[PDB]
């Protein structure tokens, strides 16, 4: 009964539902999976998502799995709740479509290089890894042309979808808040426009949260 | 100025996007891109893809890319002529939902095995290259259990995401077509839902269209 | 007081767990965010201008190194709870041979063990697949390790000897770990090193961090 | 007459394809199929146990690998077409001197050269390098001081030496890798002549 | 009968036990095993030490292998002869806990860095190997790091340990030597307290004997 | 001597041309190029060969390197003196191509191989690092390979190019002569012709001088 999500709360993906789901207001409860045990690839969690990877996700009997897939149901289905996260016109169909690009792009462009990133300069300091300068500098290369892209873009408009905070805005924020507290932060502050989207975009109530 | 598909027709994220133009009995223009002297890479068409990745594309004034955004886009904006690519009833949000997961299970769990698979056994061989057994056995296990999990799924469901040909479906088959003329064919020959579920796909007109 | 600054899930963190409850020893657990860099940045460099937990406390006495930790807590507080050291701990000989054994766990077992750990466990958090070319070398170095250690603990009940002690404390964390994983065979397919690992593990010290 | 076994695309069969254009040669290209591992089966692996592409025939004569096989050529039909060889052919001393080219080509450009052809075509293409390219930079910086002393690498005519080089070039070439070569003006210019005369073209 | 050595003038290992022994005025035999012959490798040299590494150790019937270990016997066995290699008040808990971090930081940070760097410019050129160039970078920019927090050690105390030499010094002592004939000698040099403190710890006479 | 030799004595290339010049019996001068000091990678070594390594060649005014170059080099300017090196009909062209495929798969084929085995099993053992037996059984196949070429080759002719001692066989002694002190040496003794091959050109004076 009611929303569940069943995830871990430093992972990136999990993070994704958890501050769509604060958006909208809504209440639900995080159901911890233990990675470090390999709980995510043992049942019952394989029985919610076969692919073993968090989150997966509940609304009443309605089961699923994909963070992109979980955030884009929730601005569906509690439309009209908390922040809108479709366009302002969600019936328009070229907006959407426009929407959408972006939400490609974060997971083909973006999410691949920013986890590259906060792998080799946080999650292996963690351990004992030391981080391969080489692999940095060419994923920083990839993700500044990104981030050209990107920067262009809100020269136009004031977030990558139009004029206002999108799914295709909110799915940067966990690697991003991450990022931030590496010396990959350069590649945003060098950057005014992008700069200022992600002060916006992490400053907000949701965002924090998750933290 | 009609529907152009900026790309190039042995393509796969191009003839993606093909397929559903052509399930939607729509008219429009191929306009070829050269990979092979780095169009892809140049102005104009980086113009249309500042990532420079075929296929683009124009509807009207509406520019686009991402192959996936394309298909959805026209799914939506040409939903009420040809075959219908959403759900049956595609205002339902959970329905909508179910389809989702599908399409990123494809974008995140197939693709690049498939992909991979088809390089190393078919595109090699046109620069004059060797395929690396060890990345055909390791890429075909991947597969074999990403399979499996289908199989599971189409003895539940006629198609992946429920009773009905869908954009989950749809998005497989130009990586299916190419792994067909390939050893990698008994891994689909081997599982009956499976075997069955391609059979149908790949035997559609618009799928044979582009072939 | 003491406390140590570390995280409970951290192998060498837990190393100065474990031998804190083996003496009975009241202390505070001071969490640092490992995800967020906090031992990378100050103050915990303060404490460790290497940036690698666990850092410790005991009174004004300031410590980093969690055999040095270990030790230290053996020495210091030899005649409260278990003994930690050999049972003559005055007796040089037998000290050294202890030492051996906490040189070869440094060097022979630990780093091998770590690489297993974060192939089998540790990089499936995160999104990445484990490596199996590695995990075949390091299980084969592990093998020879633990053909030593069999031979070793046909002669003597545990590591340095007749008696549970730093050498043998040591290993736990990391054993812990591969115990959860595939690598497990390697530890039970050996009879004696099998039953040391049964021993160690359920110690209620080693319970405690679990 | 002459056969050539391989493959049109293949660095190694190309060096072959363009020394017998350079010497008007006659011959059939007998294309081996790749893809289905023609290469590792009987009857290609009794002209070449190694099983690589290409082997080749003149008459009853029967070659493997492509550096042997251009030599070979040059010598000969040495009177036809284009020289390969140095001007003065039985000049011992000026052979050795190409000859340190055509080690150096095989040694320290072809490896770094093939591997950043196909890393990157690849990946603009298909969506499958800074390594290689700080690697090849120092290769190419030689090749920039030896060009300003000599019209081509093994002195003032174009030899095997240079010949060598031209497919892995050509792949380069439609890579961003072009950088390096264009940077370079004296290496630059070299690249130009090599990859413009009929020969290259015609394997393209 | 009496203190045996089984090890190799030459290897770093080696030298930290016999510039100890030296420093005890003890008398004692150096049993050369032939590292070029792998008899390190071969019995009966593994029956002193399983891990085939040099040095072993013999003071009448007690046997030893690991070179810290072994120098740590030395020093409490012939604690009243010669230099103290121990803290001056050797009952002092604290004290020699603070010993004891430098112990393990020696081993821990600088052996494995000096050694590879000793490796890489020394021992590859005996057998005509090139040295990798970005090995010695790497290792240089950690080796940097380590002397940085001895520069600021040094600065508070004349030892590593506190006022007097004891085995903390004494374990760099033999690396130290090797890269003291490479390029890697800057590192020491730019360091005013760190040059000062190579200066003393290899102009000791038990750290000529053994050069 | 008019004739130098700049390199290292243990370097498997410095001695392919040593092995030449004393086929020949001519006198030389070896000038060993210290490695330690990095005198290969500074002037005047640099304008002997710019790429840094050994071995440089003098004759008179005439400057070399590659050691495949310089022996094909000793093999013709110096032809009717000592051991013939070329095919017994020098001139015969088809012939010197026999040679040059058997000197090209050396290079290709063997070399590569042979030197990681020698790295894994010689260089490495004597410092403290463990030999990789992954890579020496992976390596071992390689070579095993190469050695049944060899040995078919070997039924037919008395040597790899024909019925007498070329520049092909001298190439593979060096790497052949380090090999024989390690366990891959069972490779050359289990294959009958290679063997009797292996015991003929390693017992060869000039091969001996070097060893
Ligand atoms: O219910 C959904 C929905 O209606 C649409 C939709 C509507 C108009 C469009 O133009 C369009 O592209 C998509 O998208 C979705 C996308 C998801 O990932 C998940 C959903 O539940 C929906
Ligand atoms: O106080 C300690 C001590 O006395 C000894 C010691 C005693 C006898 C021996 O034979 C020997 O080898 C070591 O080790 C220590 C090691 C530490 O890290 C910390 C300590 O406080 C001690
Ligand atoms: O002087 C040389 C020479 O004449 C030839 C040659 C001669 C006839 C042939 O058929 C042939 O293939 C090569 O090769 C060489 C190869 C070198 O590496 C160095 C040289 O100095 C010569």
């Amino acid at each position: 009964a009611g929303i569940k999500v069943f995830g871990h709360p430093a992972s990136i993906a999990t993070r994704r539902v958890l501050i769509a789901l604060h958006e909208k207001n809504l209440d639900f409860e995080l159901v911890h999976v233990e990675l470090k045990d390999g709980e995510h690839k043992k049942e019952p969690f394989l029985s919610r998502n076969p692919f073993g990877q968090v989150p997966a996700f509940e609304d009443g009997d309605l089961k699923l799995f994909e963070s992109r897939a979980i955030t884009q149901y929730i601005a569906h289905r509690y439309e009209n709740q908390g922040t809108n996260l479709l366009q302002t016109d969600s019936k328009n169909i070229s907006q959407y479509a426009i929407m959408a690009i972006g939400m490609q792009v974060e997971d083909h462009q973006f999410d691949p290089v920013a986890s590259k990133l906060a792998f080799e300069q946080i999650f292996k300091s963690i351990y004992g890894l030391t981080t391969d300068e080489a692999v940095v500098a060419e994923e920083e290369a990839k993700l500044a042309k990104v981030l050209d892209v990107y920067e262009a873009r809100l020269k136009e408009f004031k977030y990558l979808a139009g004029e206002t905070f999108t799914l295709t805005d909110l799915h940067h924020i966990p690697a991003i808040q991450y990022l931030l507290g590496t010396p990959t932060k350069k590649l945003f502050t060098e950057r005014p426009r992008v700069n200022e989207w992600v002060a916006e975009i992490t400053k907000r109530p949701a965002s924090e949260k998750v933290q």
